[PDB]
């Protein structure tokens, strides 16, 4: 399994990605997801980008596709990828946000960033929990 941080700056972009299942990867980031979408089961955590909320976390289910991209995207982006939800939430938890504060060996998470198994398993675990805590 290999863990992927969406940072979300766009309400809009969130709320239609738990509609309809479809994100819209960056350039910047699309050529490591699509050979991790090839190579293992690949997860994307999606976390507020000025709060550090958790938003939820969901499969990768399709490879990058130029020709399917949400409304929202812009000529940032390379192509879309098709999700499963498997948990959507939106809450604070100090101790994920820790997580993201740290993500990138010390310093903050960059949107679109490839973390450690034992961030992304612990991530996934911390959402179940303050989900069904909360």
């Amino acid at each position: 399994s290999r863990y992927f941080i969406m940072l979300c700056d766009n309400e809009t972009a969130i709320a239609h990605a738990k509609k309809t299942s479809i994100w819209a990867v960056k350039k910047d980031s699309s050529k490591r997801i699509s050979d991790a979408y090839k190579k293992a089961s690949v997860y994307f955590i999606f976390v507020a980008q000025q709060t550090y909320n958790a938003l939820g976390y969901a499969q990768v289910v399709s490879d990058l596709n130029s020709t399917e991209l949400p409304f929202w995207s812009d000529s940032s982006h390379a192509g879309g990828v098709r999700i499963k939800w498997i948990k959507t939430c939106n809450l604070f938890s100090a101790e994920i946000s820790e997580i993201v504060s740290h993500m990138d060996h010390g310093s903050e998470a960059r949107d679109g960033m490839e973390m450690m198994y034992d961030e992304g398993s612990r991530l996934c675990t911390l959402i179940n929990y303050a989900i069904m805590k909360r």
